[PDB]
């Protein structure tokens, strides 16, 4: 009764369709079955209480994270594990039945979320590194025999260009175990959450909200979240939603379908890579990020907002020198929306930046402090928020999505002037003086040290053409000196 493609293939003929969730009406017993896997399934069905949940599901294609990023001019650090199954695969040989693919590329992901450094290895210096290791198995239409060496939650990788059009692909983990998952968009409640954790067969529970996906250990979810899984997911959704709102993605119907992943790791306190945000699986860190109130406080809120803001910061607001500047517009907004302190206020940044840049008569580009560069960007928001344009950044980011050019490396300085034009046009305000005082219009050749090093050439013509363009609009000047705004 071995689970060979020939034994399994013969058995497939006994079920009503390729889902194998029901038997042909003349199949009364299991005497004709050739495979252990399909016989065991048919025995469940014949006994009248088969639960296909999770084990069998149909998977919808998502836009690739890189397409999503390109469309919005932002990063592609969205979840590769978005199509969670709620299926856990024990060590052994598994049978996975895939429906019609129409040649679509589709694979199975088995990440090692519980990977730890070897005994006596310093976690930060792990020779295996800090990345999320996984087995990736290409799937074909039909019978897939998959050898699992270490037990794993399963995730489907199914991404295309034109996701609304691609087929739904059925996948049946015949030999799997239903770990389940928590999904607030499905209507799951705290009752569901407690039951999920109590009956979990994996050390990892998968959960998602509107925008967040989390992959955290059951032990920490029970210890700290306990009861409040809905609140936890809502809190991460609030943090991400704050960025989408500031981006104007809600206003203009452009919230991406892709989730952002926050995961456990066993190497380091907190970091972000291409897979998303990672948090150390110890009591200290897990208390901060698996408790729904703690995740919205101070350092936890800032750290998450700061990192996600690297995915969400758009290229036209993130020219050279701006990598650690434009993402913190999100951090400041998230602090304002969660009742936390202003870090610009706490650092005395308005004063530090006015002294460094305005009094120092340097170019904005030459500023040596990423909080000082953040100051005018935040003053604009605080000003326009009070003076009749509450959708300031939402409209500016939409305008730049639609109108900004396409620049890389040393050419990215052109975005500085495009950003200035966008702010004027959106608000119908002549902001020449504000930007002049903050040194946006200083000509020269500037060498700027970000992660990359930039050589910007701001010519007198570039400055004059921007100023001419603004003057030509005939907008009113603000009544007050916006550079004087402080908290
Ligand atoms: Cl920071
Ligand atoms: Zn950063």
């Amino acid at each position: 009764m071995a689970n060979t493609p020939e034994h399994i293939g013969n058995d497939l003929k006994l079920f009503k369709d390729s889902s194998c969730t029901s038997l042909k009406p003349d199949v009364k017993n299991t005497s004709a079955f050739q495979s252990d896997a399909m016989k065991e399934l048919a025995t469940k069905i014949l006994a009248g209480h088969y639960k296909p949940d999770y084990l069998y599901a149909e998977y919808r294609a998502l836009p690739s994270p890189r397409q999503t990023g390109k469309n919005l001019r932002i990063g592609d650090g969205f979840s590769k594990y978005d199509n969670m199954t709620g299926v856990y695969l024990e060590k052994g040989r598994h049978v996975v039945l895939v429906g019609k693919t129409e040649g679509q590329e589709i694979s199975l992901l088995l990440p090692n979320l519980m990977r730890k450094p070897a005994e006596g290895v310093q976690p930060t210096k792990d020779p295996n590194g800090w990345g999320l290791h996984k087995k990736q198995i290409p799937l074909k239409e039909g019978i897939n025999i998959i050898d699992v060496e270490t037990p794993a939650n399963a995730y489907i990788s199914y991404f295309t260009e034109d996701a609304g059009k691609a087929p739904k692909i059925p996948v049946h983990f015949v030999t799997g175990k239903a770990n389940g998952y928590f999904d607030t968009t499905r209507g799951d409640t705290n009752k569901d959450w407690v039951r999920l954790l109590d009956q979990a067969v994996s050390p990892i529970m998968d959960a998602r909200g509107k925008y967040i996906q989390v992959a955290y250990p059951v032990e920490f979810l029970k210890k700290f979240t306990k009861d409040r899984g809905t609140e936890l997911i809502n809190a991460y959704d609030k943090l991400i939603g704050i960025q989408y709102q500031l981006m104007g993605l809600d206003k203009y119907g452009k919230i991406p379908e892709n989730r952002v992943l926050a995961r456990v790791n066993f190497n380091y306190y907190m970091f972000r890579d291409g897979d998303g945000v990672a948090y150390l699986g110890n009591d200290g860190t897990m208390r901060m990020v698996t408790d729904p109130e703690n995740v919205l406080k101070g350092d936890a809120c800032w750290g998450f907002s700061h990192e996600v803001g690297h995915v969400m910061q758009m290229r036209p607001m993130t020219w050279g020198g701006m990598t650690e500047v434009s993402n913190n517009i999100f951090s400041l907004q998230a602090a304002a929306k969660t009742g936390n302190e202003s870090r610009l206020k706490r650092q005395g940044s308005y004063d530090k930046a006015r002294k460094e840049i305005i009094e120092g008569e340097i170019a904005y580009l030459q500023s040596k402090d990423v909080f000082n560069k953040l100051v005018p960007l935040w003053q604009l928001h605080l000003y326009f928020t009070k003076n009749g344009h509450p959708d300031f950044y939402p409209d500016v980011m939409e305008y730049l999505r639609n109108n900004a050019g396409n620049y890389g490396g040393n050419d990215t300085v052109k975005y500085q002037f495009e950003f200035v034009k966008a702010c004027c046009d959106v608000t119908k305000t002549d902001l020449t003086d504000f930007f002049e005082k903050w040194g946006f219009f200083k000509p020269g050749k500037f060498h700027i040290g970000d992660y990359a090093q930039y050589d910007f050439n701001v010519t007198p013509e570039m400055v004059e053409e921007t100023k001419k363009w603004i003057a030509g609009k005939g907008y009113p000047k603000p009544e007050t000196d916006i550079t004087e705004l402080s908290e």
